[PDB]
């Protein structure tokens, strides 16, 4: 019946159990299922995975085996007759700033995270697989259709490599394929501070006894810090200008310098740290630099829950929000904690949220340059512009006086993302997300777009007219079904985002149920929610639903003007008002007593 081992990608060591703090890899929330919420376990499953073989083959690997009786698409197909678009008019979310977008990037990284294979780098398979689009062990290439542009201009294929899998890394068989996710379960700012003990103690400052983390000693922000520059050459953030040569940042995840956005962002949440760690050194003098590490770590871990379930949430998932998150009620430790494979691309919903270009704004909201308006396309793996051209405030400024992108039927993907991707491994501005959502998905061995209706308890069309109805939309529904032949093939990526919006928020119903599952199930079964009473103390909690990204970025930069909520659209200057207006975290509740 139950396969209930495997393990040795599986990081070990014993708990503490009367430890105030949650350790780095995630073990030991749950006394009683120790490894419950660690990061390099499995991605859990909510249905059974739907191979092609059964086992690991994804569909579409063999060219003559069917899916349900019909060929499923190619996935740049998809792309290319559903999700892409020209017209950049009149496509901006009239109530959501960019940090809307942005914050869910962070999240997302907080919370998942499933690397490619490697079987090695001196590879010629990684060459095998770009180079001549064979199709064999893990290179899954996208294939071009006929009459798609890059065929003349990039070759037949991008190449795709398969996630990695537990058990081992390499030729594997047994049991049902289950991908790997590198990062902690918990919402506990392991972005931040790593998932693994060998990174997180490399991030740390380890010479000081200020628990401060270790910020880039080349380069400063007027004085305020940046992250350190990481160790490995080759580097991606220099081979887009071979001139500034600026290496990528070194993070407590790899993905931080995917776009300057995203690593703006993380200097922030680095300074915020740093900055909590000297101001409470103020109050507890005593405290040795251990201690002022973990006690910062904790109240920015606790920072994250707050704005996300607070403020974030609430906009995404709207009116369904009650639904499946109800009022907090203390910590069920029979509660699976854990991501699940489905949620990974559930969450992938704000890749139709990325505007197709990024602004730097002057002191006074002002455009900041000439050159101030990029295309998103040049910011991938771009730090230069970070370090040689102004810093992160006008980047910041841009983050809440403009605004997210709208989910469009008509027009879901920009093609900053769909045509011009720049991937780490390769030299090209030419990669499809897009088509790499759908051609994962595949790879995860994802159930089709009906086994999650019916999971979520919605109706399963399986005619042309009943998808018309769900999706409201009679042109969209026929391009689905010209594609996929039955409702029942449509990729869950692709069909949960096609759905209309649910009132009040982003994304529609069945992505408002996967969305809202998970997020109940990590609050519920997370030992160190900040509101699970002997966590925080009661003033310590006053103190802290008193936070705002609003504050933090008065703290952390030199910007003076912000809006009261960031999250929603704000026009300058009368949404914003002057710093010294928000309230500020009071951290006098976190001083001690000797005698
Ligand atoms: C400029 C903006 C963004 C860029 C350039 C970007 C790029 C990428 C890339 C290259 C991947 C890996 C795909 C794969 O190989 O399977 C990825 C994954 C993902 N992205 Fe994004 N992304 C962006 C924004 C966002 C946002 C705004 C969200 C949510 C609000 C989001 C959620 C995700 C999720 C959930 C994954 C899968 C992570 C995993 O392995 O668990 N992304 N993104
Ligand atoms: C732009 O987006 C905003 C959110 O979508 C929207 O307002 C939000 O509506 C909620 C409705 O519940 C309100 O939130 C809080 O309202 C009162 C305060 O007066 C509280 O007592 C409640 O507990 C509730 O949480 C706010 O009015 C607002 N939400 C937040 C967090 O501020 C705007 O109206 C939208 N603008 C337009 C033109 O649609
Ligand atoms: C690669 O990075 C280069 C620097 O990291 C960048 O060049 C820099 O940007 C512009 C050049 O277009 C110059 O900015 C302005 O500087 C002052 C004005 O304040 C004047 O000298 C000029 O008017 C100039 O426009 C920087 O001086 C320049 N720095 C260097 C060393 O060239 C490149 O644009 C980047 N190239 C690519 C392909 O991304
Ligand atoms: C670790 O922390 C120490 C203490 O702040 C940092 O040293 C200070 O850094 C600058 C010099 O670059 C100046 O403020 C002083 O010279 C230093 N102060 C003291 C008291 O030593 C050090 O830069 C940090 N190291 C890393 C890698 O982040
Ligand atoms: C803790 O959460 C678990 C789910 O992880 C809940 O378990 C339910 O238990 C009831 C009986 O009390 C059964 O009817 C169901 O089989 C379980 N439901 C689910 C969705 O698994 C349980 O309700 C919670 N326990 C407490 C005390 O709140
Ligand atoms: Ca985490
Ligand atoms: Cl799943
Ligand atoms: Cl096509
Ligand atoms: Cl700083
Ligand atoms: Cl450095
Ligand atoms: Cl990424
Ligand atoms: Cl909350
Ligand atoms: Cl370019
Ligand atoms: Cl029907
Ligand atoms: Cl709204
Ligand atoms: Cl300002
Ligand atoms: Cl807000």
């Amino acid at each position: 019946s139950w396969e209930v081992g495997c393990g040795a990608p599986v990081p070990l060591v014993k708990c503490d159990e009367n430890s105030p703090y949650r350790t780095i890899t995630g073990d030991c929330n749950n006394r009683r299922s120790p490894a419950l919420g660690a990061a390099n376990r499995a991605l859990a499953r909510w249905l059974p995975a739907e191979y092609e073989d059964g086992l690991a083959l994804p569909f579409g690997w063999t060219q003559r085996k069917t899916r349900n009786g019909f060929r499923v698409p190619l996935a740049r197909e998809v792309s290319n007759k559903i999700v892409g678009y020209l017209d950049e008019e009149g496509v901006l979310d009239q109530n959501r700033s960019l940090l809307f977008m942005q914050w869910g990037q962070i999240v997302d990284h907080d919370l998942d995270f499933a690397p490619e294979t490697e079987l090695g780098s001196n590879e010629h398979s990684k060459t095998q697989c770009e180079e001549y689009c064979i199709q064999g062990d893990n290179c899954f290439p996208i294939m071009f259709p006929k009459n798609d542009p890059k065929l003349k201009t990039q070759g037949k294929c991008m190449p795709f490599f398969r996630a990695g899998f537990v058990c081992p890394t390499p030729p594997y068989q047994s049991l049902a394929r289950e991908q790997i996710n590198a990062v902690t379960s918990f919402l506990d700012a392991s972005l931040v501070y790593g998932s693994e003990p060998s990174l997180a103690s490399r991030l740390r400052n380890l010479s000081s006894p200020l628990g401060l983390m270790a910020v880039n000693q080349e380069a400063w922000d007027h004085g305020l810090a940046y992250l350190p520059f990481n160790n490995k050459k080759p580097s991606p953030c220099e081979f887009i200008n071979t001139t500034a040569r600026v290496p990528c940042f070194l993070a407590g995840d790899f993905r931080a310098s995917e776009q300057i956005l995203l690593a703006t962002a993380h200097t922030l949440l680095l300074r915020e740290h740093n900055r909590l760690a000297r101001e409470l050194k103020k109050l507890n003098p005593h405290w040795n630099g251990e201690k002022l590490y973990q006690e910062a770590r904790k109240i920015l871990g606790a920072f994250i829950q707050i704005i996300t379930f607070r403020d974030y949430l609430p906009i995404v998932l709207g009116s369904e929000m009650q639904k499946w998150i109800p009022p907090y009620q203390g910590y069920n430790n029979s509660v699976d904690p854990r991501i699940s494979n489905v949620f990974t691309f559930a969450f992938r919903f704000g890749h139709m949220e990325v505007p197709s270009t990024v602004s730097r704004l002057d002191e006074n909201y002002q455009p900041w340059g000439p050159e101030a308006e990029l295309p998103l396309h040049t910011l991938f793996f771009n730090t230069w512009r970070i370090i040689k051209d102004g810093g992160i405030d006008p980047l910041v400024r841009g983050l809440l006086a403009k605004k997210s992108k709208l989910m469009n039927q008509d027009k879901m993907v920009t093609s900053e993302l769909r045509n011009k991707l720049f991937q780490p491994t390769h030299k090209i501005h030419g990669f499809d997300l897009a088509a790499i959502n759908l051609q994962r998905c595949r790879d995860h061995g994802m159930p089709g777009y009906n086994s999650w209706r019916g999971f979520c308890g919605l109706s399963q069309p399986k005619t042309l007219k009943g998808l018309q109805t769900v999706l409201k939309n009679k042109i969209l529904a026929k391009k689905l079904m010209d594609l996929y032949k039955t409702p029942d093939n449509i990729d869950i990526w692709i069909g949960g985002n096609a759905e209309p919006m649910v009132e009040r928020g982003r994304v529609g119903p069945l992505l408002a149920c996967l969305l809202g599952r998970q997020f109940q199930q990590i609050r519920d079964g997370d030992r160190f929610w900040w509101e699970n009473p002997g966590v925080f103390t009661e003033k310590q909690r006053d103190s802290l639903q008193k936070v705002s990204f609003s504050r933090l970025i008065c703290d952390n930069t030199h910007i003076t003007k912000v809006p009261l909520h960031a999250f929603q659209a704000n026009n300058y200057p009368h949404d914003f008002v002057d710093c010294s207006t928000v309230d500020k975290l009071d951290l006098s509740p976190w001083a001690s007593r000797e005698n």
